[PDB]
């Protein structure tokens, strides 16, 4: 006893044990994926009788396997017209991650602010606008310091053309579910006809010996670092001193004071040579009132105090 649905580009099918998974739930994730498909493809939506999309019973294995059945045959009919890989939407992309996190973390947790489990709630529409923001480029290599599940490496990696999206997390349980996130990622990507940029998801210590000349080699680093000791401020802000001109920090919390002057008792700070800019959605945003912020390395500010002493 099961439920399949049939990939809308020829990929394997979507299977479902029944009774489906507790998760959200399994039977509106199903209902979802035929009307993101319905969306997505206009012959099919047309080929769909209308009514077994209002009339469903969740509870009903005859019911929900007529529905797939209905969409089954639907799909089989417009790939019959047709015998005669593009960016997912915001949308459809929201529902995808929603659908990958469903089908691999399994186990209770706590839903504290910036979690893996509210990754919906206010990280999606925040990660899109800051996509918006930095956009970008083939030149680019992005890397999440701590990406937990890896969710915000998948969602960039969906929305950008970087050269490499990379996810470096130290504790045993996000990683291991990254390792599931990952294979669900490509192969639901995979079922929906979607393209993503290239990516990685790795166990480690961003703050190993390692990992010191991977963040001087990166563009872009985004870092969530609202909970951070001073200890661990300290050492990443000693990372990011090997940073490249140019390049960039993605914060919770400033590294650098935002109205930094550079004077004779401070050239040993960070704010010598970087930008730092505070950025919030609410500068169509109606979500809750964030701030983030973005630090730029530019070796200039540090050249223009000592260019200033020489050249009063
Ligand atoms: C407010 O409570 C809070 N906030 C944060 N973090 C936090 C605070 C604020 S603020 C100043 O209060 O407005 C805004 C954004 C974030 N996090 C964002 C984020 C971080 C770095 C760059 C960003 C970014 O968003 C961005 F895309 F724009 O660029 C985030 N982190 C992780 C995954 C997805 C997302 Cl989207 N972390 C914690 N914790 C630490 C974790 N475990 C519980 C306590 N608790």
């Amino acid at each position: 006893l099961e439920l399949r649905l049939k990939s809308p580009v020829g990929a394997e099918p979507a299977v479902y044990p029944w009774p489906l998974p507790v998760y959200h739930d399994a039977a509106h994730e199903i209902i979802e994926t035929i009307r993101w498909v319905c969306e997505e493809i206009p012959d099919l939506k047309l080929a769909m009788e209308n009514y077994v999309l209002i009339d469903y019973d969740t509870k009903s294995f005859e019911s929900m396997q007529r529905l797939c059945d209905k969409y089954n045959r639907a799909i089989d009919s417009i790939h019959q017209l047709w015998k005669g890989n593009t960016r997912p939407s915001t949308g459809l992309l929201r529902h995808i991650l929603q659908q990958v996190y469903n089908h691999s973390v399994t186990d209770p947790n706590n839903y504290e602010p910036f979690s893996p489990e509210v990754y919906g709630e206010t990280s999606f529409d925040l990660v899109a606008q800051m996509i918006d923001e930095i956009k970008m480029t083939d030149d680019d290599l992005f890397v999440d310091l701590g990406s937990g599940v890896g969710q915000v490496v998948l969602q960039v990696a969906a929305a950008t053309n970087c050269k490499h999206h990379y996810g470096v997390e130290k504790a045993d349980i996000p990683a291991k579910y990254a390792e599931t996130m990952d294979r669900e990622f490509r192969k639901w990507m995979k079922w929906y006809g979607k393209k993503h940029a290239e990516y990685t998801l790795e166990r480690g210590d961003f703050l190993s010996e390692e990992w010191r000349e991977r963040i001087a080699n990166t563009s872009v680093i985004f870092v969530n670092n609202f909970a951070f000791g001073p200890e661990v401020d300290h050492q990443l802000k000693e990372r990011f001193a090997n940073m490249k001109e140019g390049g960039r920090i993605v914060s919770s919390k400033p590294f650098a004071p935002l109205n930094f002057r550079i004077n004779s008792r401070n050239l040993s700070d960070i704010g010598t040579i970087m930008r730092v800019v505070e950025l919030s959605p609410l500068k169509s945003w109606t979500g809750k009132p964030v701030s983030y912020y973005l630090h730029t390395i530019d070796r200039t500010i540090l050249e223009n105090y000592f260019s200033s002493l020489k050249n009063p």
